[PDB]
C-alpha cells in the first residue's frame, strides 16, 4: 500500500539513512510492495536463517544430522554468545545451535554452524545454487556486522533476501519436515520483540529473523499473516544512521503498523 511506501520515506527522512523494503505474497511470490529492492545493505544476523537453511539442505541429502553433537572450547566464544556460553561441557547438537542462531541470534552458534558447512564463502555457494546470486556472506561473526558505507562484503538486497526466505521456506529447496523446522525456529524468535512483533495483532502468526550492527544497522525479515498463519513475507533494511537503536526500532514497527493497516 501506497501510505506504507510513505512510512518507509518518512523512516529514511527521521533516521538521516537509507532503508529498504519489500513486501512479498507468499504463495504466489508478487511482489506487493518495495523500495530500493536493488540496493545493498548489510545483512547482519539476519542472515543465520540462511545459515540454518543450507545446514537443513545438508541434512535432507544425509551429509548433517540433527542430533549430531559438536564440542567447542572458550576461545571459539565471540561477543554475545547468551546460549553457547552455558555448554562448553556438554556441547550443543546441530539442532540445538540452529535455536540459538535463530530464537536467540546466538554469534558462537552461527560460526559453528558455519565450520559445519564450510565457511562463508560455502554459504554464498549455497545461495548461488538455489537461484540467489546477489546475496554474499564472507566473513565470520562478529566481523561481518562492520557495515562500511559501500562496503558488499556481507550484504543482500531486499529483493534478493525476500525471494530467498520464500524458496527456503516455501519452495522446492528443503523437504517439507526441514521447511517447517526452519520456519518454526523463526516464530520462535526471542530477540525480535520491538521490531514487526510490536505491531501484531492478536492472532497473527509470526516467523522473523532480526539483526543488528554497526553504523546504524538495523533490520528483519519475516513472514506473517493473520489467522494463524503466514501469507506473506517482508524485508526491511537501514544502515547508516547515527540514530538510536530505540528509534530505529520505532521506525520499522511503525512501517510494520502501516503494513498490517492495509493488509
Amino acid at each position: 500500500h501506497p501510505e506504507t511506501l510513505v512510512k518507509v520515506k518518512d523512516a529514511e527522512d527521521q533516521l538521516g539513512a537509507r532503508v529498504g523494503y519489500i513486501e512479498l505474497d507468499l504463495n504466489s511470490g508478487k511482489i506487493l510492495e518495495s523500495f530500493r529492492p536493488e540496493e545493498r545493505f548489510p545483512m547482519m544476523s539476519t542472515f543465520k536463517v540462511l545459515l540454518c537453511g543450507a545446514v537443513l539442505s545438508r541434512v535432507d541429502a544425509g551429509q548433517e544430522q540433527l542430533g549430531r553433537r559438536i564440542h567447542y572450547s572458550q576461545n571459539d566464544l565471540v561477543e554475545y554468545s547468551p546460549v553457547t556460553e552455558k555448554h562448553l561441557t556438554d556441547g550443543m547438537t546441530v539442532r540445538e545451535l540452529c535455536s540459538a542462531a535463530i530464537t536467540m541470534s546466538d554469534n558462537t552458534a552461527a560460526n559453528l554452524l558455519l565450520t559445519t558447512i564450510g565457511g562463508p564463502k560455502e554459504l554464498t555457494a549455497f545461495l548461488h545454487n538455489m537461484g540467489d546470486h546477489v546475496t554474499r556472506l564472507d566473513r565470520w561473526e562478529p566481523e561481518l556486522n562492520e557495515a562500511i558505507p559501500n562496503d558488499e562484503r556481507d550484504t543482500t538486497t531486499p529483493a534478493a533476501m525476500a525471494t530467498t526466505l520464500r524458496k527456503l521456506l516455501t519452495g522446492e529447496l528443503l523437504t517439507l519436515a526441514s521447511r517447517q523446522q526452519l520456519i518454526d525456529w523463526m516464530e520462535a524468535d526471542k530477540v525480535a520483540g520491538p521490531l514487526l512483533r510490536s505491531a501484531l495483532p492478536a492472532g497473527w502468526f509470526i516467523a522473523d529473523k532480526s539483526g543488528a550492527g554497526e553504523r546504524g544497522s538495523r533490520g528483519i525479515i519475516a513472514a506473517l499473516g493473520p489467522d494463524g498463519k503466514p501469507s506473506r513475507i517482508v524485508v526491511i533494511y537501514t544502515t547508516g544512521s547515527q540514530a538510536t537503536m530505540d528509534e530505529r526500532n520505532r521506525q520499522i514497527a511503525e512501517i510494520g503498523a502501516s503494513l498490517i493497516k492495509h493488509w
